């Protein structure tokens, strides 16, 4: 099983994948995020945040109101399953989480919580 994925967030406010499949055989899953853009994190910062599809809107809404210093995430938000830090041009960050934090039959979404970015920077994640 392929238990990791490399993802990029760029200056065009786009991730380079719209869907991630996590194989059930995997015990852990790793996301390696990078920023090939030129813009700094205060204007084009990107993070990779995971939640159920149902909780996405709440996480995004409260994240925006949280500010840059809080990585645009509501402190201790229980709806966030896993997340990388917010990164800007030339930076990279990885996050590894336990696959047992996911279940079959539930739709998950990964997205960036920087203000306005989730309109384009989002995708599905599914355990199969
Ligand atoms: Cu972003």
């Amino acid at each position: 099983a392929e238990c990791s994925v490399d993802i990029q967030g760029n200056d065009q406010m786009q991730f380079n994948t719209n869907a991630i499949t996590v194989d059930k055989s995997c015990k852990q899953f790793t996301v390696n995020l990078s920023h090939p853009g030129n813009l700094p994190k205060n204007v084009m910062g990107h993070n990779w945040v995971l939640s159920t599809a149902a909780d996405m809107q709440g996480v995004v809404t409260d994240g925006m109101a949280s500010g840059l210093d809080k990585d645009y995430l509501k402190p201790d938000d229980s709806r966030v399953i896993a997340h990388t830090k917010l990164i800007g041009s030339g930076e990279k960050d990885s996050v590894t989480f336990d696959v047992s934090k996911l279940k079959e039959g539930e739709q998950y979404m990964f997205f960036c919580t920087f203000p306005g970015h989730s309109a384009l920077m989002k995708g599905t994640l599914t355990l199969k």
